[PDB]
């Protein structure tokens, strides 16, 4: 109950929120049925639209009017948009040439520049050329300023969870909005677009912009807009906060605009009717750059112009009903449409299996347009897991379609032809980056980034310590003209044992055996040097990981590869070896096939054991360096130590052994060189972070071999791959993947063919950021190189999409 009828005179989008029950005259009011009865009249007028025309030029004040070309209006700050145009004969902003802005020219009492964030529902990347023709005032921005060809939004590449990304530099997983509907059951309660119940904090995770501005004596603009507040009056209130005194005036405003989303979805993204949407974002862009140049703080302002996701072609005929796969289809409960989550309509139920729910959806239909997945085993770089909020169950669908419970579900709840909120990878659902104003580069594209960077670049513009989030501060650095942030690489918490030979071979008792008894002094002394690391230089490039936690380990030097072993998890954390362009595969020889070999470097207690893998009937194993790749047949021999053997179901290498045989070579042959890193993952909480020992949920039978939840890859060369890898002088260029070590190929529907056929399709679904290994390793990379810190944050956040 609020008293509506006290009155929002002098008030009209008043920046601090005044306590129930008193009325209001913020922006929430409407959301809350609790405006002030006079709230429309006062403060959404419109008499006489929003443009000057010349006849009200020098007008006599009119306070009914909706914007004011009389003469006082600038000392008001509220003149019309277009006043000083129509009126003082003055240039439209985006019909002034681009002119460099080198340092901030901002009106006394502007203590450092103001940030807009200008979001744009739906703008899907490729708008920026197609609607070229159209959108002048945001293609200047866009050519004058900072841009990229792109910008990755967040899994599910929805509304709510890609704007709060953005608010937070949080995934979604993190900050909470895990979607645009939601249940949690610890609370008890569901979240949907609609409805009141999204107003409640609880769900709100994290801590956006306008809270970390506000914390560090920053004051924030509103960032959510009543649906009814038309864009006009938006800009207007913007810019009539931007002549507040200085006490009162915030640094960091939101503009955001419904537009296109809301017409793609009925017209498609490239239907002809999304034309005039385009042109209409664009005017108000116009509006707001004319208001800020009337205000003299078109060169004093940064600007930032992104979308929450893009916007496909899907319609109602492009369906998948889960009534035509499951029997029980009434025991369930999907959230529907672009992702699929399910649980059961009763948690009463105990005859609920979700076993038998993902068996009976995995590929069932030769064109199936769905997989599903236990959330624990969708790739790892969507980061999509660890909330309650998100449904052990999830389907992953395929671009251009939906996923439904029942056909009834499609006509009594056709219409739509635009949709999204797939996998954040597809080039359809891609948004836009552009940085305009003093702090941006001038002119300048940067690569695609992802979303969750932004948070950090956003405090960095406001002077602003950001909150703890997913960002790696540093990797957008080369957007910036100034404010820069100066990173530095993370202290090495364990330093590594340099064991040297220290057991006798009958000293072990590992249950293993190999066929290696063959007996020369040029040859005695070279073996010797590349124990002591002499091909050191050749297979680690960029120095040796750093571990950033505390625990016990090995460097292990060979001829071939160099490896991090753990005295803990008894194998590598890493392994690292460079295939040149010109080196040569070979075959396991036939009398090597089982053979396994004690590494006298280190004690049997922190070895494993081959016994352990002959007791365990599911568990087998493999090699993080590849036998496959040896430099020569005595070097080979190096490459089945029992220091480089890791646990490996039968299923998981058919993928591992096509990776190392057939693709290692295969990019080695493409890229002039690589440098590859591998090693074991383990994330059985799926958090996203590495391990500690007493998380592990599974071990090698009868044993203390700790059983990998992933394998990831790391895979290195030039980015001038005139280059060979090993001697490269300039940039980087690398592809990184993290493997789910599974048990069945069941994810992967032609897995009974020749791995020619899926392999490499897995890999590439399962491509991941350097940076994402390192939260699961708790290593950092790339420690020696030659390149700017900043530049290697860049690469550490490069994502491989394969997408055309
Ligand atoms: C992306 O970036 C983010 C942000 O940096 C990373 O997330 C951080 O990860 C940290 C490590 O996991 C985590 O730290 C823990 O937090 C506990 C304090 O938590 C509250 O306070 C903060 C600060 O204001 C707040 O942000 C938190 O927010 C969560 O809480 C609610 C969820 O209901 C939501 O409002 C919000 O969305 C957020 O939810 C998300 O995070 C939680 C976990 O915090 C998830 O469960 C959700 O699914 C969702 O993802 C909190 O309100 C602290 O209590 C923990 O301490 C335990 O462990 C330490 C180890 O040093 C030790 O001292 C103790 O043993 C202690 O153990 C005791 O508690 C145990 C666990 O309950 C118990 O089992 C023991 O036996 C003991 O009693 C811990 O420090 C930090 O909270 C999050 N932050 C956020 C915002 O998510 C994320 O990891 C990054 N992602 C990647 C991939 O890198
Ligand atoms: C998205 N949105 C809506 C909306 O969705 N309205 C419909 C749901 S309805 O049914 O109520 C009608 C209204 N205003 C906004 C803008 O919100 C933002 C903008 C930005 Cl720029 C950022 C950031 N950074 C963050 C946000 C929020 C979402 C975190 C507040
Ligand atoms: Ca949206
Ligand atoms: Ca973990
Ligand atoms: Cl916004
Ligand atoms: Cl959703
Ligand atoms: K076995
Ligand atoms: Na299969
Ligand atoms: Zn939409």
């Amino acid at each position: 109950w609020t008293a509506t009828s006290g009155s929002c005179k002098g008030r009209c989008f008043e920046l601090q929120e005044v306590g129930p029950p008193d009325c209001r005259c913020d922006n929430l009011c409407k959301s809350y049925s609790s405006c002030c009865h006079d709230f429309d009249e006062l403060c959404l007028k419109t008499a006489r639209g929003w443009e000057c025309t010349k006849d009200r030029c020098g007008e006599v004040r009119n306070e009914e009017n909706a914007c004011h070309c009389s003469e006082d209006c600038l000392s008001r700050g509220d003149c019309c948009t277009n006043y000083q145009v129509v009126c003082k004969g003055e240039s439209h902003w985006v019909d002034d040439d681009c002119e460099e802005i080198k340092v901030p020219e901002c009106p006394a009492g502007f203590v450092r520049p103001p940030l807009i964030i200008f979001s744009v529902d739906g703008f899907r990347a490729s708008y920026m050329k197609k609607g070229s023709k159209v959108m002048p005032n945001i293609e200047k921005l866009r050519s004058c300023g900072t841009h990229a060809p792109y910008m990755r939004p967040v899994y599910p590449t929805k509304t709510f969870p890609n704007l709060y990304t953005l608010a937070t530099g949080l995934y979604p997983e993190s900050h909470g909005i895990v979607g645009n509907s939601m249940y949690d059951p610890v609370f008890d309660a569901s979240f949907h677009l609609r409805g009141r119940e999204k107003f409640n904090h609880r769900w709100w995770g994290g801590q956006p912009l306008w809270i970390t501005a506000t914390k560090q004596g920053v004051r924030a603009g509103t960032f959510f807009w009543s649906v009814s507040i038309p864009h006009e009056r938006r800009i207007l209130t913007i810019l009539q906060w931007l002549s507040l005194p200085d006490n009162e005036r915030p640094s960091v405003y939101a503009f955001y605009s419904e537009q296109p989303d809301f017409s793609g979805h009925k017209y498609g993204p490239f239907g002809p009717e999304m034309t005039n949407p385009l042109r209409e974002i664009d005017k108000t862009v116009g509006q707001l750059m004319d208001g800020l140049k009337q205000l003299r703080l078109h060169r004093c302002v940064n600007v930032i112009f992104v979308g929450d996701h893009g916007m496909e072609d899907v319609t109602c005929d492009r369906t998948e009903f889960l009534s035509n796969y499951l029997t029980n289809v009434d025991d369930i409960t999907l959230v529907p449409g672009t992702l699929g989550r399910i649980r059961a309509k009763s948690i009463n139920n105990s005859k609920y299996d979700p076993k038998t729910i993902i068996a009976a959806l995995t590929c069932k239909k030769p064109d199936q347009h769905f997989k599903p997945y236990m959330k624990q085993h969708l790739p790892k770089r969507l980061h999509y897991a660890n909330n309650r909020r998100i449904e052990d169950i999830h389907l992953l669908v395929d671009r251009r379609w939906h996923v439904a419970r029942k056909p009834l579900d499609v006509y009594k709840k056709c219409f739509f032809q635009g949709d999204h909120g797939f996998d954040n990878k597809v080039n359809s659902m891609q948004t836009v980056f552009v940085g305009y104003g003093p702090t941006f580069k001038y002119r300048t594209k940067v690569p695609p980034f992802e979303n969750i960077e932004l948070y950090n670049v956003m405090c960095d513009l406001l002077g602003l310590k950001p909150a703890p989030n997913n960002g790696t501060h540093g990797s957008l650095n080369h957007l910036l003209r100034t404010n820069t942030f100066r990173p530095t690489m993370p202290d090495e918490v364990s330093r590594p044992n340099y064991p040297g030979i220290m057991y006798l071979q009958s000293e072990f008792d590992l249950g293993c055996t190999c066929d290696d008894k063959v007996e020369n002094k040029l040859e005695e002394l070279n073996k010797r040097l590349h124990t002591k690391g002499s091909t050191k230089e050749r297979h680690l490039l960029y120095g040796r990981p750093a571990v950033l936690y505390r625990t016990s380990y090995d460097i292990l030097y060979h001829t071939d590869f160099e490896s991090g072993y753990s005295e803990i998890f008894l194998m590598p954390l890493w392994t690292s070896y460079t295939i040149s362009k010109q080196a040569e595969v070979s075959s396991i020889p036939e009398h090597l096939t089982n053979c396994v070999r004690p590494d006298v470097r280190v004690s049997p207690g922190f070895s494993q054991n081959c016994l352990a893998y002959k007791n365990d009937k599911q568990m087998s194993y493999g090699f993080l360096f590849p036998p496959y790749l040896s430099s020569s047949p005595e070097a080979k021999y190096d490459a089945f130590l029992v220091t480089n053997m890791v646990p490996m179901y039968p299923a998981f290498k058919r993928v591992w052994a096509y990776f190392q045989r057939v693709l290692v070579k295969k990019y080695a042959s493409e890229r002039n060189g690589v440098n590859v890193i591998s090693g074991p993952i383990f994330d059985y909480n799926y958090d996203g972070l590495r391990d500690t020992e007493d998380e592990i949920k599974q071990y090698v039978e009868g044993s203390s071999i700790p059983v990998p939840t992933h394998y990831y890859s790391i895979i290195t060369s030039c980015l001038d791959f005139t280059q060979p890898a090993d001697k490269c002088d300039g940039p980087l260029s690398v592809s990184s993947f993290i493997l789910p070590h599974r048990p069945d190929n069941d994810e992967s529907c032609n897995s009974s063919e020749d791995e020619s056929k899926w392999v490499e399709e897995l890999m590439k679904m399962h491509t991941a950021r350097v940076r994402d290994i390192e939260h699961l390793t708790g290593l950092d990379f790339y420690r020696k190189t030659s390149r700017s810190y900043s530049e290697i944050l860049t690469l550490k956040t490069y994502l491989h999409t394969y997408e055309s």
